[PDB]
């Protein structure tokens, strides 16, 4: 199956995912200086107050805290968004050295990593039935570089030892995701798709400007991280990005003057 090495890769995707090769693939590089100010999109609303995570899961591409979306409890509406997208999962993407990791980029710019918060349009019932949708999901990327640490972000960082492997999971209750928010909401946004197989084109991208601080310490903890599974020859949790894709016709814009 498909993974991030030399021989399961970005490169091979496009074999059982012709997707890969399509019109409106993610991630991509974001020119500063060719985005534009869209003074049609509405306030960005983040409301986690009321969120409920459970769980997080080496899923072997990455490790996922998944939440409770049987109700409205923690909800992204506004910007270029039309009615309620609720939070089912974040995850992280990230390199083996701190001058790689970022799936999207910034004037080509690559961070250290990126979070993804990702959301499912509730006017579909169910994420299954989003994700075929061409506004199915809305996903919220925070670029992560190093420098002081980030206090929200230790809980995570102390429960990875508990998840070292593949299909690995552990209880993940009372975590509060507001606290890996930069203090600025000012995005870019455009059409998309999923960063990973099955590719779909199913995305509204919503991304951070300002990024977040986390410490040497919390992102070598993330490199710790095993693809492998319990058992099997240890293989470093480190490059699961996507490089940027070409942005064909699509336009990119920016929610702040
Ligand atoms: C838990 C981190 C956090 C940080 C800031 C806020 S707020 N927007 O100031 O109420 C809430 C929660
Ligand atoms: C279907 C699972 C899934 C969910 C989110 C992503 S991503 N990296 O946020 O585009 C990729 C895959
Ligand atoms: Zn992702």
């Amino acid at each position: 199956h498909w993974g991030y090495g030399k021989h399961n890769g970005p490169e091979h995707w496009h074999k059982d995912f012709p997707i890969a090769k399509g019109e409106r693939q993610s991630p991509v590089d974001i020119d500063t200086h060719t985005a534009k100010y869209d003074p049609s999109l509405k306030p960005l609303s983040v409301s986690y107050d009321q969120a409920t995570s459970l769980r997080i899961l080496n899923n072997g591409h990455a490790f996922n805290v998944e939440f409770d979306d049987s109700q409205d409890k923690a909800v992204l509406k506004g910007g270029p968004l039309d009615g309620t997208y609720r939070l089912i999962q974040f995850h992280f993407h990230w390199g083996s050295l701190d001058g790689q990791g970022s799936e999207h980029t910034v004037d080509k710019k690559k961070y250290a990593a990126e979070l993804h918060l990702v959301h499912w349009n509730t006017k579909y019932g169910d994420f299954g039935k989003a994700v075929q949708q061409p506004d199915g999901l809305a996903v919220l990327g925070i670029f992560l570089k190093v420098g002081s640490a980030k206090p929200g972000l230790q809980k995570v960082v102390d429960v990875l030892d508990s998840i070292k492997t593949k299909g690995k999971s552990a209880d993940f209750t009372n975590f509060d995701p507001r606290g890996l928010l930069p203090e600025s909401l000012d995005y870019w946004t455009y059409p998309g798709s999923l960063t990973t197989p099955p590719l779909l084109e199913c995305v509204t991208w919503i991304v951070l400007k300002e990024p977040i601080s986390v410490s040497s310490e919390q992102v070598l903890k993330f490199r710790k991280l095993n693809f492998n599974g319990e058992g099997e020859p240890e293989e470093l949790m480190v490059d699961n990005w996507r490089p940027a894709q070409p942005l064909k016709n699509r336009q990119i814009k920016a929610s702040f003057k």
